[PDB]
Parts: C-alpha cells; structure tokens; sequence
RNA sequence: UGUACAUC
C-alpha cells in the first residue's frame, strides 16, 4: 500500500523531483502530507498538458480526495489554476453531495473554493446552491457548514438566495446572538438586495437593546452602524437614546454606543452627548461616572473627538473639577493626554 | 485599561 516512489520521496532521495515524475502516483501523493504540498506547489507553474495529466488522475478519485485531510488541497488548487472544463468536471462530482460535503471539515473548503471559482451563471453552481434549500439553518449552525453559507451569499447572484433569506424568517434576533449565525447575518446585510434585507433589518430593530448587550449581537448592530442605510442607523440611535450612560458601562454595548457617536448625524450625535454632557444623575454629572468606568471611559474619549464646539466646551468643563482626582483609576489615566490635546 | 470569525 505504498509505491517505492513515495518512500524515496519521503526519504529525501529526489532533490529535483518534478510533476511529470508522478505519473501513475498522483492520487497516492495527493493523500500524503508532503506529496500534497509538492503537487500544490507544482500545479501553479505546470503546463496545460502537465495539469491535464494530473487532472486525469485526480478525477477518478475526486470525491474521495475532496474529504481527504491533504487531498482536499489538491482539488482546490485545480479550482484555482484549472481550465473551465476541469472546474466544471470537479463541480459535477460535488453536485448531489453538497449537504454532506458542506458539513464536512475538508469538503466545506472544496465547496467554498468552487463557489469563488465558477460563475453562479453555470448550472452546476446553480444546482449546487439549491441543494442547500431545506437545510439552511442546519448549515448556519454547523462549524463547517456556516462558512459554505457565508460563501454562497458572498459569491452567488443574490436573487437566487431568497431561500436563505426565507429560512431566517422569525429568527434573525436569535441567530444574531449565535456564534456563526451572526456572521451569516452580516454577509446578508452586505450582499443581498434591498428587498431581501428589509425583513432582516426589521427583526433586528425589534430587539436592539438585547442585541447591543450580546457578545455576538453587538457586532451585528455595529455593522449596520458602519455600513447600513441612514434610516436604519436612525432606528438604532432611537433605541440608544435615554440609555447612553447605562449602555456605556457595558462590556459589549459600550462599543455600540461608540459607533452611534461616530456614525450618527450631527443632531443625533449631539442628542446622545447632551444626554451625558448637559444632563445629570445625582451629586456629580454623568461624565463623572463614565470617566472612571472600565468601559465607559472609551465612550467619553470618543464623544470628545466627535463633539461640536460648544459641546466639547461643556464636556471639558464638567470634567474640569475632577482632574487631579482622576489619577487613581487605571482606566482614567488614559484620559490624561486626552484633556491635554483639546483642552 | 475593553468583545467573534474554522484545514496541510
């Protein structure tokens, strides 16, 4: 179960081995740790004829190599450097098995490579994508599958992805708090059409408070703040208003408040800063609490850099009476140069 | 001083 060529190769007997030396031994080498790397590296510069010689051998073991820990790299190399015909032939061996492969550690890498290598205009890719219909959430929740779903969204014509949008109906919030689901949701926000992202964004806005405080959900909300439409940033802002001081002190939500300050309009950014700038909450002002907090102090620094003229004047004036008193904290010892750059 | 994203 091991040709002599492979032994001598692994035993460093062939300092100048070449692709054409592997005639008849391609599938064997493709399953070997060093043989796979060797083939990968040689495929890049191989002639059309040499590449075809290789393809002819990988073809008869294609599916097997797709789920092989080393062989999968050889299959991918062909999606990168293969002819359109060789790529369509490999894809055809994927078709019929998309689901199992999507859920497989090495198979999912092959499917992903095919999606970025063949236009979604082709029937193979078109019919491949459709095999996921009826299993969308299963794949989203899978450690391997989720990456295939992300890949379809990034790569395939959005109109054909309506079955993915449909499968998230009613579960956008829940999946936005899921380690993998949050990634797929962001891909959707990036690549889908206005009609498709509409119901997605509606569900997000129905749970903003829970999302901004979630370990994954806060990324989904910042995405909208960073990349979304003004009408969606405004909805998010409306839910943050009346909550700035509170959310500012939260590990996750504090990043969302920073993003509201950065990507909100002039009148919105000031209404958020005013909430803590010219407002009050007992003996001291909201700024007093935020200054010393392990998280809110990052928000304070952000408002300072984004605030209007008359706004920064007040922020520094409420922070003024507590300067020397603000050294003990390991957190506030960074607002130091802060009140020395705009002071 | 503060949070996610997988193979040789």
């Amino acid at each position: 179960g091991r040709s002599r060529l492979l032994e001598d190769f692994r035993n460093n007997r062939f300092p100048n081995l070449q692709l054409r030396d592997l005639i008849g031994h391609i599938v064997e080498f493709s399953q070997d740790q060093h043989g796979s790397r060797f083939i990968q590296q040689k495929l890049e510069r191989a002639t059309p004829a040499e590449r075809q010689m290789v393809f002819n051998e990988i073809l008869q073991a294609a599916y097997q190599l797709m789920t092989d820990v080393f062989g999968n790299y050889v299959i991918q190399k062909f999606f990168e450097f293969g002819s359109l015909d060789q790529k369509l032939a490999l894809a055809t061996r994927i078709r019929g098995h998309v689901l199992p492969l999507a859920l497989q550690m090495y198979g999912c890498r092959v499917i992903q490579k095919a999606l970025e290598s063949i236009s979604s205009d082709q029937q193979v890719i078109s019919e491949m994508v459709k095999e996921l219909d009826g299993h969308v959430l299963k794949c989203v929740k899978d450690q391997n599958g989720n990456h295939v779903v992300q890949k379809c969204i990034e790569c395939v014509q959005p109109q054909s992805l309506q079955f993915i949008i449909d499968a998230f109906k009613g579960q956008v919030f829940v999946l936005s708090t899921h380690p993998y689901g949050c990634r797929v949701i962001q891909r959707i926000l990036e690549h889908c059409t206005a009609e498709q992202t509409l119901p997605i964004l509606e569900e997000l806005h129905q749970h903003t408070e829970q999302l901004v405080q979630d370990q994954y959900g806060n990324y989904v909300i910042q995405h909208v703040l960073e990349h979304g439409r003004p009408e969606d940033k405004s909805k998010i802002v409306s839910e943050i208003r009346g909550k700035v001081l509170a959310l500012s002190q939260h590990k996750f939500a504090s990043n969302v408040v920073e993003k509201c300050v950065t990507h909100a309009s002039r009148a919105e950014r000031a209404l958020l800063i005013d909430e803590v700038c010219c407002q009050n909450d007992g003996p001291h002002s909201a700024l007093y609490t935020m200054m010393k907090d392990q998280y809110a102090n990052y928000v304070v620094q952000k408002m300072i850099d984004m605030a209007e003229p008359a706004q920064r004047k007040i922020i520094m004036h409420k922070i003024r009476p507590h300067i020397t008193t603000l050294r003990k904290y390991t957190y506030g010892k960074h607002i130091l140069a802060k009140l020395e750059k705009y002071y």
